């Protein structure tokens, strides 16, 4: 019917088979599909007739004529009977294995129409009126003499396979020259760089595809040595070119990688299939060259950036090259649909907030969802452990949906009277789904400064591991309480308190054994961009400081996120250190209500726009990888709008509904005793024997000095049973060297803790009590907020903070600000913490004088805090034992002394410590113990502190009855009735005076100025100031101004 | 006779001597390790002279024996005595070591024959088996202080040259990234373990043996793959990164950082000159007599000893030095009290009378720098700082930063030198815990903060006071931090001045470079207790027993270069005659001893919001802004948000440097500012007001607008921009926080540098804080700036603190600010819903025809017709407040009440209130109304200054606020609401 001719062309399928195994490779890993080699066939066949247009001619009779046919289209035939793709001169890659797939998915479904039959102009089949030529195609071979050649003969002499095509032409319409170079334009653009460019753009395969190149003539041993330069480059900075991107909005990432490119590195297609030695954990093994690329760009180019080659430690390094390049199982149909249940309930949960409420879209988790699925793996990995609690600490961003879908608080607590829920604490109990174990889950209180909670959850965690006998201060090395910490992006890598909590990681006094960090990267903060909130490549850079692993995770990806928070799980419980996991998401909305984020950030906006949510692409992602059935698929938008469904109908219900502190003499002998009670062989520092001697005497005679005072409060709350924590700047030892709490030896550096015996009854019985005593690191906000923590989470402990100097504690302004003063009007967090804060006039400088007395009695208020300046050993001994006994939870401020440690008139007597309590209001000695005649006095000094001993030296050397000085002990609260009762026993008083040693601006004048006359109107209206003059500075810079000025206040006084 | 293989004696040899030339100095011949084995009692050495009594000692006292007899045999001062009493001897004859390509891959070494009847044959066996001996190589390099291991006799590993090729590229992987983990950076010594620790670093643990030495292997590089002897690729890497020089710089992710970096560590260096070497020693003396001096003249000059430290002298010389060579312009240094005076005398060179005449620890100073052997100048300058250790970090950057644009040179100049360079000394404990560190670093490549890199100095004398390393951080290095921003990070022994100096030009050079930061670690020690009683061996007794066995850096750079031949003994003399005339010297010199603009200023600030680059797209909620801002400069109606870029404006167009900066300050948190407009369609910037910075004839003001979007860090940006008024007092310098909640984070800055660094050191500072304030229901950090505190920190002159309830007298306060010719802190409380009030906003001729007003009226009394003596109560307030007491006072119609707000909190208006308060005849009560709790906001401050400052007019003063609180307001929006009208109702009741 048709005189047809045939053109027959061996082309080399090489390329066409190695770029079709990386496609499927990529397809399979991600969102599913399998592309044919007809598919590349086909679209080849559609591009040459694009060169060739007479190809796609027909031969007809029109009118009596023989005339050559050009149609409008090129509708590819494809034997499935003849079937047609029609208008593919129009296509890309994409529109037409669409149209593939749309005839193929009706030919098997029975659906194809007359329609779909005819109008073909040319056609492809796999082994003619109205159509110009058919194509054939071959099975793919190899050229004769080289069948049964072994398959490492056709790797070494560099042999591929063969598509035989062949083209049956019309010889009425078609010349066999073109007819051959039609078949020679497919074998080129078969083996053409654009041809698979434009390929792997058509299906988002961000990889340069394999290449048409010459086989590189050097030797095997030559190129293996270039595969393992290739292997440690992947391994080191495979992490900068992987997929880690949701939005891809940096095109370039993808290449301008020398290092990484293959090509660059004298390897050819031509080596895929050769072999090459690499060592590792079983020693030298051969691999193919595919095999080694495959398993590197799945380790380290894909949804995951792993940083690792950083790490010092050489074990840990190999532990996670091991876990991260081996070939792990994909996850159970079961356990992807629980990844989805856990997407369903957070994207249920987000869109009911948005919509059942106004003022939500600040904490809207909408882009970063995957973050729940991410928490519920580290929680449950956590369970299979057998850990004990995992405490949690984060910004406001997605804060109710943790609540909910982590913590497991129901909707009838957490919208009771809906704001302050984005900062209270919870506790929940996790059940583990297909494990047997369940696990406490709790978050912690935090204000609105971000990153300020991370030292507080360090000292929260520390105090319930070692409540529980585990870890640093257990038993057992498994740090059962496991912190984890979220985190933005531009706060991360801005807010130093994060260097600052990073840096306790591993120290004896502050670890925690690890702490799992996971940063909510929406590469935005607010209106601000990366370039503007760091100058690292990744916001987590900060974490390299302590050798942590990092892990960046594409936030579209819920099962790689659940993969590495099971694998930093697995490395903290493996090297109790830090694990940060970087998931790289976006902010779908605005920062806050009526904010346009395309104003300032227009691109990152159009891209965002084009993003359809995490759950929706991981549900399309399971169905065409075949995973999950359209049944299994309908049950899971079925169990979304389920889940949907009951937060708004359990939330519609609830709106329907809705004091003795002394001890006795054996107590004071004891800790004295153990002063001297050293261990066999041990060396005293020759300095620090006379030191233990001279305890050993106070506890026995007397005239105890404020240094021991303080180990005898310590040591009999110790002995009682409690557990006492004493931590700050060399505190051991004491700034001024005076605490001696850990005494080394002189030959060996052993070191021996006196008041560790008192933890030890007479009868050898343990009391229960402990000393943990400390050495901070150099950080004032870091430490403060870890003591804070560690109160909060163990409220029968002792716990105390010391300043270098007080001077240096406003380096910790946000804890006291945020935490120490507020927490308990705000979240109902209550703390005991004790900071000791040296502080006193001595001519040392504005550094080295003021704790700031003035600022801690403006932030207080009825019962937030006690603030105290003890004027006596035995006064700051009832005072602590108060503390440590009221049964109340509150801070205590205490003003301690530098010079008054070695005052010899500022000395106690032992019935001060054994038949006396904490007086609030101190009265001079001689109208309580001696003859002195209250009555004689004229004139009432009022003051607090070291200043006292000078005012009384003054008065007993001028010899004056008609002056009288009475101390405020307790600053705050105001010893309102005890004050009264005092001022009441001095009836011809004609003038009171307030002194201190601070300038008028500070120290307790600003506060007791204003409110002695207010609260006792009766006893100070009238009251006058005796202070150094207002200054900007706590201080003069000189010694010798400070002494005129403090001569000055003496002589005003007795005036 | 016996011919016995030398291969184990020839190679470690070549190990010794290596060691030897670049330390201590001194040549081992084989004959010193043949006569030692011998001995293993008088050796008779061939014309034969004894060493005597051999059998009691140890290798080093053996060879001294050996050439002071040879110092003997060639001066000519040998005696009968030398001859007489021998035992053995050696001439023991010994025979000379016999393709030099094809003899190598054999494994086939040189041999050397031995002779002298059983005994003796046994002799010679006994001396083979030496020199093939460990624990004899082991004690060998112990004795010459070597701390790396021997050449080790083993077994020819089988596997081939590809096999052990593939091992060798490991061994250089690992000697790159973990080499600094086994180098000798410490002075001490504490850590034997050090140099036995790393089977990875190990070559015997990677199937290598000695039989490899000489077999070469291809390694590629610059120039491509070349094949190199092992020995010379072991030596090298050895040399580069197991010496003296630790070498972090692996984790830079720049790869032509990294190469560059390799290049210059792993070339072979020419030693110094001996004019380099006497001139690194002369800076020694000087650095090592400052120190002597300071402790023999001064009590309590111990807390500040640089003694175990004096390297750091000629390292910061050589950073400098380089600097000028460089030809840049300024080294601006920050740094703590350790060794600051000895800084100021060596470095900023300033003289012992200046010095002389404690504070002194605090100032900063200003010197110039001259080049010993170039032809260069350059400014040396040192600024102030606090006992807040690291404090001044953020503050070095601002500084620089101000005289870097001032000098046109960097990121807002025409040249990328960054002639101004930081260089920043920190100790080790400080460095690693103080968070202000990884904030400052953080700021290194910003575009509003980068100053084209920092030279990093920690001095690392292992010790924290009392606190030892594992207790003051988690990481290996104190520097660790560093490798945050990819810093290239060098270890280097404080003890070796010749690698301190080669170190810190190779950081100046990086810094050039790349223009990124690079650290220094100079390990050192604390020969001292950390101050004065100080028993620095109660604590720390072990690292204390060592440090009393050392010689100082001087006396030890000393004696190596008389070692290693480098100086005679005459010019080792004239170098402690240099030392004795520095140290006379010190102790000789001391011993001796209106804002109102036109309309077509207004006109011209607004007509700029719409003066768009061609093709420009405004985004669609961007453009009425712009259009209602050319209506506001012509029709009046002025709002906070456009009075503030009036100022701004006016001040650029007058000549004056305007920089603004905070978290999302190019837009504002409440979206009202709009400093640069983004184009929607390619996210090109536009400033409007940039464009005042040309005058209308097309010439220069001279002025300029920098603003800029701060990373989310409130104590480094606070710290930047108080250094930046610093660094110039010509510019308008403004931080805003996002709210003034947020300020309490920089509270070291306010405290330590901006409230009181005029008081304490002399230094003066212009910056403006931007504090967004007020009572709306947001929640206790959403609400307050801490009005109260900054009021607590003022005195007489150190900062103003204002509150302003109108836009024009917000934009006379700025203007006031920029054009007074004083230098004075400014904290203003801004609002957040008062941005959009309707009645807050101004008439034209309040910016044209007035002036800042400290005190205001209410309209009625000073424009409209209200009768002041119809009032019998006046409510004294500041801020927003005011409008809801006057909404208040108009809906009662309430003409018995009125309301005067104090616009300037501090420094008190006490002349304008007291006119004020005298125009209202009749008042019989006035009450300061506030919204924040009664112990917040002003009235701590107003309640007891107030009755003082005028008792005529305030006594009696009342209060009407929130209760005291423990937080700055309620949680709860519902509770505020109730609160708020609590205050009004009470007011007008
Ligand atoms: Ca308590
Ligand atoms: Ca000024
Ligand atoms: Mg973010
Ligand atoms: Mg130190």
């Amino acid at each position: 019917e048709v005189p047809t001719a045939t053109s027959v062309r061996a082309i080399p399928a090489k390329l066409m088979i190695d770029n079709r195994v990386v496609i499927n490779n990529h397809l399979k890993r991600t969102r599913g599909g399998k592309i044919s080699f007809t598919h590349l066939l086909g679209y080849a066949i559609v591009q040459a007739v694009k060169k060739f247009p007479n190809m796609n001619r027909h031969f007809a009779v029109v009118d009596g004529k023989p005339t050559a046919i050009t149609p409008a289209h090129t509708n590819l035939g494809l034997a499935i009977v003849v079937a047609a793709i029609k208008r593919c001169e129009t296509m890309r890659f994409g529109q037409f294995i669409a149209a593939y797939e749309d005839i193929v998915r009706r030919a098997r479904d029975g659906k194809l129409t007359a329609e779909d039959f005819s109008g073909v102009t040319i056609s492809l089949t796999n082994p003619m009126q109205g159509q110009g030529a058919i194509i054939g195609a071959g099975a793919m071979e190899y050229p004769a003499e080289f069948q049964g050649a072994s398959e490492e003969r056709i790797a070494d002499l560099g042999i591929g396979k063969l598509i035989t095509l062949t083209s049956t032409y019309d010889h009425r319409i078609i010349q066999g020259a073109e007819s051959g170079d039609f078949l020679r334009t497919i074998h080129q653009l078969l083996l053409d760089d654009d041809f698979f460019d434009e390929i792997f753009r058509e299906l988002g395969i961000p990889y340069e595809p394999v290449r048409w190149r010459t086989d590189n003539p050097d030797s095997i041993e030559d190129k293996n040595a270039r595969v393992i330069e290739l292997i440690a480059a992947y391994r080191n900075r495979g992490h900068l070119m992987a997929d880690i991107d949701p939005l891809r909005l940096d095109n370039t990432r993808f290449r301008s990688h020398p290092d990484l490119d293959v090509n660059s590195h004298g390897l050819t297609l031509w080596d895929l299939d050769r072999e090459f030695k690499v060592d590792g954990f079983a020693g030298v093994q051969r691999k193919k060259l595919r095999d080694i690329l495959s398993v590197l760009r799945d380790a380290y180019c894909r949804h995951v950036g792993v940083e690792y080659t950083h790490i010092l430690e050489p074990e840990q390094q190999r532990w996670i090259q091991e876990r991260v390049e081996t070939k792990h199982d994909k996850p159970t149909v079961a356990e992807q649909k629980y990844i989805l249940s856990k997407l369903n309930a957070a994207e249920a949960f987000e869109t009911f907030l948005q919509t059942k409420y106004v003022g939500q879209k600040r904490f809207s988790l909408e882009g970063a969802e995957t973050v729940i699925p991410m928490m519920d793996a580290v929680i449950d990995q956590c369970a299979e452990h057998g850990l004990d609690e995992v405490v949690i600490a984060m910004p406001h961003r997605g804060r109710l949906n943790v609540l909910a879908n982590i913590v497991g608080k129901p909707y009838s607590q957490i919208f009771s009277e809906f704001d302050v829920k984005y900062h209270l604490g919870a506790t929940g109990t996790y059940i583990q789904m297909f494990g047997d174990n369940d696990i406490e889950v709790s978050l912690t209180a935090n204000p609105s400064h971000l990153e300020a909670v991370d030292p507080v959850l360090e000292g929260l965690v520390r105090a319930k591991q070692d409540l529980l006998d585990t870890g640093e201060e257990g038993s057992d090395n498994r740090f059962s309480v496991v912190p984890l910490m979220l985190h933005g992006d531009a706060a991360f890598a801005g807010q130093g308190v994060v260097a600052e909590t990073l840096n306790l990681a591993l120290l004896r006094g502050y670890r925690t054994g690890g702490t799992i960090h996971i940063v909510v990267n929406n590469q935005i903060g607010f209106t601000t961009a990366p370039t503007d909130s760091r100058s690292s490549e990744y916001c987590t850079d900060v974490a390299k400081m302590i050798g942590a692993p990092i892990f960046h995770v594409n936030g579209d990806d819920p099962e790689a996120c659940a993969w590495v928070a099971r694998l930093a799980v697995d490395f903290r419980q493996a090297f109790k250190k830090d694990v940060v996991i970087d998931m790289l998401c976006y902010r779908r909305r605005g920062h806050n209500e009526g904010d346009d984020p395309s104003m300032t950030q227009p691109y990152m906006y159009d891209v965002i726009d084009t993003k359809r949510g995490s759950r929706k692409a991981y549900t399309e992602a399971l169905i065409g990888r075949g995973d999950i059935s359209m049944k299994e698929a309908e049950d899971a938008l079925r169990d979304y709008q389920g889940q949907l469904e009951r937060v708004f109908n359990e939330v519609r219900e609830l709106e329907k509904h809705e004091l003795a502190t002394a001890v006795d003499k054996a107590m004071l002998q004891r800790i004295g005793d153990a002063h001297l009670a050293l261990p066999e062989g041990f060396t005293v520092h020759p300095r620090v024997r006379p030191v233990l001697e001279k305890r050993r005497e106070m506890a026995y005679e007397g005239r105890i000095d404020w240094a021991f005072a303080e180990l005898l409060a310590l040591g009999s709350l110790i002995a009682e049973g409690k557990l006492v924590r004493l931590s700050g700047q060399d505190t051991q030892r004491g700034t001024f060297t005076q605490r001696h709490a850990v005494i080394v030896d002189r030959k060996t550096g052993e070191e021996f803790t006196p008041l560790q015996l008192l933890a030890t009854n007479p009868d050898g019985t343990p009391t229960g009590g402990k000393f943990l005593v400390y050495n901070s690191a150099l950080s004032e906000f870091a430490a403060v907020g870890f003591e804070y923590g560690y109160s909060v989470g163990n409220p029968d402990a002792m716990v105390l903070w010391e300043a270098q100097f007080g001077d240096f504690v406003n380096g910790a302004q946000s804890i006291i600000d945020e935490f120490i003063s507020s927490g308990e009007a705000k979240w109902g967090q209550l703390s005991d913490v004790v900071l000791l804060l040296p502080h006193g006039h001595e001519g040392q400088g504005p550094d080295h004088t003021s704790g700031r007395i003035e600022r801690f009695l403006q932030l207080w208020a009825e019962g937030s805090m006690t603030i105290a300046m003890p004027s006596t050993p035995a006064n700051y001994f009832h005072l602590l034992r108060r503390h440590g006994k009221d049964g109340i939870q509150r801070p205590l401020i205490v003003f301690t002394p530098k010079s008054m440690l070695r005052n010899k008139a500022a000395v106690s007597d032992i019935r001060d410590f054994t038949e006396s309590k904490f007086r609030s209001v101190l009265e001079e000695p001689m109208y309580t113990d001696g003859e002195g005649d209250r009555n004689k006095v004229t004139r009432l000094l009022l003051t607090s502190g070291k200043i006292y001993y000078e005012l009384a030296a003054r008065k007993a050397k001028e010899n004056r009855e008609d002056v009288a000085i009475v101390r405020i002990e307790q600053l705050a609260p105001l010893p309102r009735r005890r004050l009264a009762e005092t001022l009441d026993r001095y009836p011809n008083v004609k003038e009171k005076f307030w002194v201190q040693e601070e300038p008028a601006n500070q120290g307790a004048w600003p506060s007791f100025g204003l409110t002695l006359p207010e609260i006792l109107p009766d006893h100070f209206t009238g009251l006058k100031r005796i202070s150094r003059r207002a200054m900007s500075a706590p201080s003069s810079g000189s010694s010798k101004v400070h002494a005129v000025e403090q001569q000055e206040i003496l002589d005003t006084a007795f005036g």
